[PDB]
């Protein structure tokens, strides 16, 4: 069937939308080529629509069937619980989109009876109506990027009302947080912290006689997802021991929301129909990871690829296997892609086989190596700084709900670019406005957390280890990439950053306390007379477990 059907009404904005980067006195310290930075607007929706709209083609075979059964067998072991309305309400973010029934995020978290009552209403309805298609809203997502030798058309977000959203949680939150793990095991990409991820890639890599890996990029994965896939996906959820209420809710949500439904623009007009995965629902992450793993695993048997391990993060997939020879690999890879095409997961960019782990890119990230205080090789997760930086610049000029910079510093703490640019820049600014104390929000795996800037040392040490503060002698490849990017966006030279860092470091050490701890560890790279960095007390006792459990992009999740 057609992934989408349009009535003609436009994808409309609910407020004015900024697209250019504001010439701000602060952002300018970061990068000078500000016209290279942009934000997507509904003004490009049409372009994105033409791409995400097409007729899916799917042919399932015995391999596909075999893997599904293997997957169902494992899910059979799961027993998912039903969340109460309070638990579900506590999971709602404060910024989350208000309901069209007289209540907003804040009311939900406060358990305001007007809200909680309508919520119960939607739930009762999910227990009685097993057919009626639930309304969704379509919007153009506003994200920051850096131009390219053109521009990226906005991405479309389809999401149900806050009411239906607190319910999805009530019936599927426990499921999407545990099932993927039970089914895919070591392959479930969201259970890892960046370091546990690198360790997993490296370990998997070194376990092959002659390794070979490749990343597979599906063309607009979300729309490749068919009704069949969605039902199959639910068939798995159904293997869980579930309270009657939840089993019904899942059955209904599957037929009324997940498999497809009507579309409405911000102006309340009928835009069309969706017969594929909605980005803004709770099951997107889990659903896509399971679906991708299913097809990919089944595809490897089809393409005769030998002993292949996989790491899946939603629509993002990377695969490592035993090389059978240069030409044979290129053969099987193509054989793979076709299998996936039949499964309705054609590639955006044809996949190319890699024989060096540093060249494989998954989750926009690659694995690279540097050295610690003692000169020991250290492996860490990195990526291209372009978008991170561009967004960092934008988040400097405008007040913004989520701070991609904070999250990026956390996830990429050991990288050269995060430590030299981001850490310096933001502390330099925070320190100024005396904001070092204020807590900020950011997202890790789509989930939303509230982080205190002054706890970055503990956090970083816990998730990465002390070496995150002393890595040096990065790879020439990471060095080249970083440089090119920094040069492209007009970022100040290394020296300007070393100076700026030496400065903020001093201003931090004087403040004493956590501030001193920040200056001491975070900026140890700037001073000639390095200090001895010892394990930070607070780090010793931190529960960063909930941080790396599952994915929740578009899931409307907030962990307090
Ligand atoms: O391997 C290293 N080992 C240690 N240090 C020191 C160091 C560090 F251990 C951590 C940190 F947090 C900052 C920092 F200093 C390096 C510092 C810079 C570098 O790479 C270079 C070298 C020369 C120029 C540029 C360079 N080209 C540029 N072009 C435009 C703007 C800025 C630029 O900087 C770069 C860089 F873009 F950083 F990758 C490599 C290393
Ligand atoms: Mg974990
Ligand atoms: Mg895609």
């Amino acid at each position: 069937s057609m992934s989408y059907t349009w009535t003609g009404a436009l994808i409309t904005p609910c407020a004015a939308e900024e697209s250019k980067l504001p010439i701000n006195p602060l952002s300018n310290s970061l990068l000078r080529h500000h016209n290279m930075v942009y934000a997507t607007t509904s003004r490009s929706a049409s372009l994105r629509q033409k791409k995400v709209t097409f007729d899916r083609l799917q042919v399932l075979d015995d391999h596909y069937r075999d893997v599904l059964k293997e997957m169902k067998a494992k899910a059979s072991t799961v027993k998912a619980k039903l969340l109460s309305i309070e638990e579900a309400c506590k999971l709602t973010p404060p910024h989350s989109a208000k309901s069209k029934f007289g209540y907003g995020a804040k009311d939900v978290r406060n358990l305001s009876s007007r809200a909680v009552n309508h919520i119960r209403s939607v739930w009762e309805d999910l227990l009685e109506d097993t057919e009626t298609p639930i309304d969704t809203t379509i919007m153009a997502k506003s994200e920051v990027f850096c131009v390219q030798p053109g521009r990226k058309p906005a991405r479309l977000i389809v999401f149900p009302d806050l009411g239906v959203r607190v319910c999805e949680k009530m019936a599927l939150y426990d499921v999407v947080s545990t099932l993927p793990q039970a089914v895919m095991g070591s392959s479930y990409g969201f259970q890892y912290s960046p370091k546990q991820r690198v360790e997993f890639l490296v370990n998997t890599w070194k376990s092959k006689k002659c390794p070979m890996g490749f990343s597979y990029d599906t063309r607009c994965f979300d729309s490749t997802v068919t009704e069949s896939d969605i039902r199959v996906e639910e068939s798995i959820y159904q293997c869980c021991d579930l309270a009657p209420e939840a089993r019904q809710a899942i059955r209904s949500l599957t037929e009324r929301l997940y498999i497809g439904g009507p579309l409405t623009n911000s102006k309340g007009q009928n835009c069309g129909y969706r017969r594929c995965r909605a980005s803004g629902v709770l099951t997107t992450s889990c659903g896509n990871t399971l679906t991708c793993y299913l097809k990919a695993t089944a595809a490897c048997r089809a393409a005769k690829l030998q002993d292949c391990t996989m790491l899946v993060n939603g629509d993002d997939l990377v695969v490592i296997c035993e090389s059978a020879g240069t030409q044979e690999d290129a053969a099987a890879l193509r054989a793979f892609t076709e299998a996936m095409t039949r499964y309705s997961a054609p590639p955006g960019d044809p996949p190319q086989p890699e024989y060096d782990l540093e060249l494989i890119t998954s989750c926009s990230s690659n694995v690279s190596v540097a050295h610690d205080a003692s000169g020991k090789r250290v492996y860490y997760l990195t990526r291209d700084p372009t978008t991170p930086l561009a967004r960092a610049a934008w988040e400097t000029a405008r007040h913004t709900p989520i701070n991609s910079w904070l999250g990026n510093i956390i996830m990429y703490a050991p990288t050269l670019w995060a430590r030299m640019i981001l850490m310096t820049h933001f502390f330099s600014i925070l320190l100024a406005q005396e904001q070092l104390e204020k807590a900020l929000d950011c997202q890790i795996y789509g989930a939303c957390y509230s982080i205190e800037p002054l706890d970055l040392p503990q956090i970083i040490e816990r998730l990465h280890g002390l070496s995150a503060f002393t890595l040096h002698s990065y790879s020439p490849g990471e060095i080249n990439r970083v440089a090119s990017c920094l040069r492209k966006l007009g970022v100040p030279p290394l020296r300007t950053w070393r100076h700026r860092a030496r400065s903020v470091r001093a201003k931090l050490l004087s403040q004493g306390g956590r501030a001193a701890t920040c200056g001491r560890y975070l900026f140890n790279w700037a001073v000639r007379t390095k200090l001895k960095l010892t394990p930070i007390p607070a780090a010793s006792q931190l529960d960063l477990s909930g941080w790396f459990v599952a994915g929740y992009s578009g899931g409307d999740i907030y962990h307090s």
